[PDB]
């Protein structure tokens, strides 16, 4: 069978905590009355949910309301427990209330309001500094949640809300997040296709916080290279082929051999043979103003097949790419 | 109604600053992970907090962890905003971190560590110069926080930490501190009984930074006269009577008339009639080595009913009592 693996950081943080912290199945959720909130408008379609801007009628303050499609109660309890655990952490969306509408009884989560800037227009205005600044803000959220024994497992631009005017960033949608327990075998059907780490694609279940660092590397590459998404798979098997066209097939075999991973036969006719590309090959006139030796070195240290070799969020924060940020 | 009043110094310092500075209710607090700190032992206890000795495991440095009993979230936000605004100011306790334990989720504040010398231990070995030196250190903290538009509102010896060996002083516990806005009516249920200014006791809500100068006067009187506390009230109403036994009832009526203050009927049977006492009376063989004409003149200029008449922290720093520091 496969060789076991464990996180290089925060390995035993849940092991040394009482069961109340990580046993979400035994958590008692107190559902308040949603009558204190009036829905204003739809903001997005969540992930088995719908996100709204709303007004808290008791104080005239705007809030965000996430209405959950009750597909699995265990998953709702998980997201609530994680949100309660991380409540108030740096750059984490703040859970303010848990409510149900009296007639519908639909589970709803109430959050701190975020005034989302439309980035599809300011994507061209972004500077090298802005990318370094916001990448550091995401790293503060990840080092915090990882320290709290939680893996986000769905890091992607859609789950990062930015209020550019106030330079405020929040990591949202903790619906796929899980508690990290060393040696635990997790479901690989997590994250979004373009952001899935190689561990998920080769069905290596004993992954950790490092999965979020791969996803972060995908985001960085798409931003500095203005190539969205960076690895454009058309299905989960093709996704590994898109990564192999950049990282090469030699290092992929080294990875699968290191962990004694059995490669699915579906890869047989599609994987091929690919050279390891230089990161400099992706620089062009439209993106050269966001690229630097520091940025390419940092990206190279995140986008590694081997989940154990990737920088942790704390190591990433010490990289020279961030020497110019506060 | 009562006659309005405003501070003689730093009146408009908050008016000329954006709302982000003084609007603590809109401040976003980032609660870090307390796992970076290991609690060693309990140091001190407060009315709504507990102070523990701790170690920061990431750098092996001792810190102080103040664990807050979450009675009111608005008050926690206020103390944090004020500590962030004054962070690094002279003789102000330094907020190092804001954390919560993963399982308890109890708000905790992380401060610099102070090797506190006991208040009763140094008491007998204190010189006239030591009192002048440390009073000047408190004044640096007050003139600074007042300049930053903040009233401490709980000045007392328990909130002053001193490392005598290193001649280091810190003004602590900003849990009752508030932002000064000219014309604002504040809650009078602040400070500790013995240190409450007359304005609080007569329910005059439009007070300012001068409240801290009354409290400082109470501290200096207890030190130079070796009489702890100086105004020993047994309740908030009796506290005004104890001040009246020293300052006299004539000047108390002049004060309440000047500001058109309605005196609570609870004062009717207890206030009585009292002469204005001379400060020289409180001098005795056990305290004469810490008393001087300069000290009495300075004290007389702090312990005044009229909050507008008391010396400001800046004026106090220019007093002849400090010419030797
Ligand atoms: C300069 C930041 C950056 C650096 C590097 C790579 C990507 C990005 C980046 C680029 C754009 C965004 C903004 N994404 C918004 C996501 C989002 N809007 C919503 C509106 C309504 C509802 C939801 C769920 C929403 N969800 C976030 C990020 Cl983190
Ligand atoms: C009469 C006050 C006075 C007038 C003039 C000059 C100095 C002082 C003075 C001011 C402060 C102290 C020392 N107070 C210690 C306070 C204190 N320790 C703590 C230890 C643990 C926890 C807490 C909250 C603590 N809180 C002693 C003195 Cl002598």
């Amino acid at each position: 069978g496969p060789v076991p693996s464990r996180a290089r950081v925060y390995t035993d943080v849940n092991t040394h905590r009482p069961s109340e912290y990580w046993d979400y199945e035994s958590h008692v959720v107190e559902w308040g009355n949603q009558d204190d909130y009036q829905l204003v408008r739809k903001l997005g379609r969540g992930k088995y949910s719908e996100v709204f801007e709303a007004i808290n009628i008791t104080n005239n303050e705007k809030v965000v309301v996430k209405i959950l499609k009750p597909v699995k109660k265990k998953k709702i309890k998980r997201e609530i427990k994680i949100l309660e655990n991380l409540r108030g952490g740096p750059n984490i969306i703040t859970l303010a209330d848990i409510v149900k509408d009296p007639v519908s009884r639909t589970p709803a989560l109430v959050f701190e309001h975020v005034n989302n800037t439309d980035f599809k227009q300011l994507y061209q205005t972004l500077t090298d500094y802005d990318i370094r600044f916001y990448m550091y803000e995401i790293l503060k959220a990840l080092d915090y949640c990882h320290s709290m024994g939680i893996m986000h497992r769905d890091v992607k631009p859609h789950n990062v809300m930015i209020d550019h005017e106030h330079r405020k960033l929040r990591l949202i949608d903790w619906g796929l997040a899980e508690f990290y327990h060393p040696g635990q075998e997790y479901n690989v059907r997590v994250a979004s296709r373009y952001f899935k780490g190689p561990e998920l694609l080769v069905d290596y279940q004993m992954y950790d916080y490092s999965l979020d660092m791969w996803s972060l590397g995908c985001m960085l590459a798409s931003m500095i290279f203005r190539k969205e998404p960076f690895f454009h798979g058309h299905d989960n098997y093709d996704q590994l082929v898109r990564i192999a066209k950049v990282l090469g097939t030699e290092d992929l075999y080294d990875y699968i051999d290191k962990y004694n991973i059995e490669l699915d036969p579906r890869f047989n006719d599609i994987l091929g043979r690919h050279s390891r590309k230089r990161w400099e090959r992706f620089v062009h006139s439209e993106n050269q103003h966001l690229v630097s030796p520091e940025a390419l070195d940092f990206l190279d240290k995140l986008l590694r097949y081997d989940h154990q070799s990737r920088l942790t969020a704390r190591e990433a924060m010490e990289h020279p790419y961030f020497y110019t940020v506060v």
